[PDB]
């Protein structure tokens, strides 16, 4: 009903999004980019999408392209899925604490295609989350959320109210836009 | 059953106000001043009203008398319609995003009469938003929330965290007012 | 279903908490402390729980012992009778505006205990509250939710945005972790 | 072996105190200062004293003459108790966290009277904890340690590092007198 | 006598502890993360425990995961280890030098879980100490304390009064952590 | 046992110093600096060390030449003393309160050479301490400690807290190192 399937091949990588808005939290996430692949998960789980996400790209440069191209892809699969927009909630909006971090995001489904991104930590700017394989910049964070907005063609404002840990606040972050989709993906009974 | 027809006629202004709390946003609203209608009108569809206001004043002076004494007769309106306010949520709140301007409006809606108003940029005290007919003030916005919350008789705070366009920072916040009630004035199934 | 019964007796305290989850304000608070049984009854009331709070100590020495140890008492309950935690919300949050006032709350129900209390006046850490019984004073309001969040093993961040009346600043912040819990307990219909 | 009967009669107040420093924390309290015999108490038992405080005073001027003379008295009972000092370890400090507080106090138990305390928040010197009994201000902490150090004869060095409940901070700084004191107290088994 | 096995096993990792308080530094741990395999060891053996860390987690998305849960898992092996707290010394501390840096740490093992960490230099929130393998940022050494604080149920104070080398002010925390431990856990003669 | 005999002749000074760790403060001290043989006393009393120091060197010149050599030598002796240090405290520190003044000192004893002197107020580094004979310029205290450190080969930090009185001020500085030594040096019954 309201599904899309979306395939994004360009030089630097390959995409594959399907994208289920009246999902459960299926989810299925693999972009070569570990922790990308966490927050993606954590993100269609919270909006209680179900989801899948194959990427790969050119890793060995660094993340950046990869994690772009399947924000647009993913952006894209929104609006599609989304369609008219008739009967939804349109707004949606939500707070995520996590340890000392307060994190928020709000949207508007209808509105214009728009990104705010505030209150996020300078060193965000320069910081990495490192494991065993390709490793995460956060100053990618506001180009996902940007990427995504634009692809969608929707208002979205996410806020770090306040925070300390890099990846509970990039964490945070990713949440309160799953929850704040949720709420205004979902059929309004009054409109 | 949740409804109010208020006729405020002032020396200044001729106010009829139709008001429907569980309505489906069918609004007509026509005060000489466009710009306000424009906003009355997002309010009451946004809120989930039905609503009609019809007003005539001294607009050859400006519009704030009409505005005003429209803030009144609808703020009346509210309360009235409100009647005992038993078996409601009471509580209400909503995040607006409009391109680049956020604004927030919570409300308690068995609250004693109180207006804050704050974050809007300081340029709107003293910006014009005009068109082809009466000029719309925007120093006026708090005026309205004022005149709204006393005779409605409920607690109103609406907030700019941003923003810079004035029609934008405006209507964001009546659309914010708006659906902070929507939700406030709703059955709540458990009290 | 959701309720617990949590006896707490230390050198300093007796305590008795019966809390149902799933209630409608069914509340009943007597600690020796008048304004908290005020807090804590606007806390369960607009939580929508049926709770019982009774509470012997030493208040001789003053309050403090007493609302402490009711606080971790009551925190444990909350923990106890939310259980597994599954298909509940988990998230939550509230606005409370009480005439000068906004506060709000936000909850993280199987985040890790921690909590982050912002925004509260300097003269709150040295302000008393008294009546014609012993008195509160409000240097023990972060007590409190911390306290909670650490029985209850939850996230709960607590903001004053603004305000000025101690009575207000106070009530405020209990009614908003009150909704936030309400909110954030409910059964979740997707999960 | 090491103890001491006081006796302290004044115009303001009554005083006895039965002081054994080779004890097991047998501490009995009884001033008409409530929170102030909460403090002794401690003090008494984290030092590992067995400790009678018998005091009645004008507290319907305020506890700090009964407060005062107490401590006075408490200091001299120290003192008389130490004798000689041969044999002990002199030197005593302890950390005590305490919540958000951290104290500590550092003694030389040979050294002249002398008494520095620093670091209480400012607020402290006009707060107020109250009860259902006679009170106690907190600007009394300083005079309490004075008055102790003069009387034992000693250096007595109490510093917060920081805090913020008047109750904690207090009680941190009392345990912390009470554990430097229990040190320095020891039988030394090398001098 | 003073043992604990803690099997903690989640979605994002694998965790084995077993604990001896009463040990004699006999410590092997293995978390996939070396660095943080060094730290631990350190405490296990300056708190002269008798202490096995088994964990394997998700570090392709990078450490945070697998830290915390041990963190976790070990304050639970230590609450439970400790059990009803009596005749112990309850409260430690400890300073450790390490070359151009000064750590400190205090604990009261029988207060209520609190955690406060400061002095730590402000470019350790965003310094990767990086080697063949899994890197650790030291950002998350807070998060280590806090955890462990929680679930240990006590109040563990650190502080780095200061210092240059990442290394070096980290180890030294944990050092500090561990030797404040073993003093607090120890048997007390008097009590 | 542990005891050592080091003699140290330069060109400027002639040093013989005997040292036993495991003493009863059995001091003798004679530089022809006697605010130096003050200083050396307390260090080998409150370090419960027996110590013999007999120094001849140029003291028309001034202090400086004899107390460095000195404090060489006796770093020297200490580390050969010390032997290969299995078995002991390792770590020490020491809080020494004389009369306005607070010093501290902390050390490693197993850790590599290094000296961190901080907190001495500015006018030590151009006061004399005169008498009948040969004066102490205070300028001098770090270079003793860093010398001390260098020779040992320890981890050596001492802190003035605060303090007024320059006699004061260093005494208790070297009561600090002294006691801080007194515990490392001593036999751990754990490890
Ligand atoms: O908190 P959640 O259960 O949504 O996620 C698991 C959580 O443990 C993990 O994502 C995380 C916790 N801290 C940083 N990352
Ligand atoms: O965004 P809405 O569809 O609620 O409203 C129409 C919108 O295009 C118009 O009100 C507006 C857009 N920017 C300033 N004013
Ligand atoms: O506003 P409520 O009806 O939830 O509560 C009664 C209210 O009148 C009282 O709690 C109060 C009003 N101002 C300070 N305290
Ligand atoms: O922490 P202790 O057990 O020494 O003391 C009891 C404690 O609960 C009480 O004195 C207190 C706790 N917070 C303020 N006062
Ligand atoms: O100082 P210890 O012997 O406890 O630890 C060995 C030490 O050489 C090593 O841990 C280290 C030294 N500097 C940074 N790390
Ligand atoms: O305080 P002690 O007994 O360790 O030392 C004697 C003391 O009287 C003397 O060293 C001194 C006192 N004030 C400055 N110097
Ligand atoms: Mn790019
Ligand atoms: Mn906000
Ligand atoms: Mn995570
Ligand atoms: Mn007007
Ligand atoms: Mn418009
Ligand atoms: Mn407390
Ligand atoms: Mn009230
Ligand atoms: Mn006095
Ligand atoms: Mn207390
Ligand atoms: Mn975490
Ligand atoms: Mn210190
Ligand atoms: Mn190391
Ligand atoms: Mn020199
Ligand atoms: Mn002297």
């Amino acid at each position: 009903s309201r599904r899309a399937r979306i395939e994004r091949r360009t030089r630097e990588s390959d995409i594959v999004i399907e994208l289920d808005l009246d999902g459960t939290g299926q989810v299925a996430v693999d972009t070569g980019v570990p922790f990308y692949d966490h927050m993606l998960t954590a993100l269609g789980s919270h909006a209680s999408f179900d989801l899948t996400v194959r990427a790969t790209g050119d890793v060995e440069i660094e993340a950046h392209h990869t994690i772009e191209d399947t924000a647009i892809a993913l952006g894209t699969a929104l609006g599609q899925a989304l369609g008219d927009k008739r009967g939804i909630r349109r707004f949606g909006d939500a707070f995520i604490p996590m340890d000392e971090t307060l994190a928020h995001a709000a949207v508007d489904l209808s509105g214009r295609p728009y990104c705010v991104h505030t209150g996020e930590p300078d060193h965000l700017q320069h910081t990495t989350i490192a494991g065993s394989s390709v490793p995460y910049h956060t100053v990618i964070n506001r180009h996902v959320f940007e990427s995504l907005a634009a692809n969608a063609r929707i208002a979205l404002h996410v806020r770090v109210l306040y925070g300390r840990d890099p990846h509970h606040i990039t964490e945070a972050q990713y949440k309160a836009v799953a929850r704040a989709l949720r709420q205004a993906v979902e059929p309004d009974p009054r409109v």
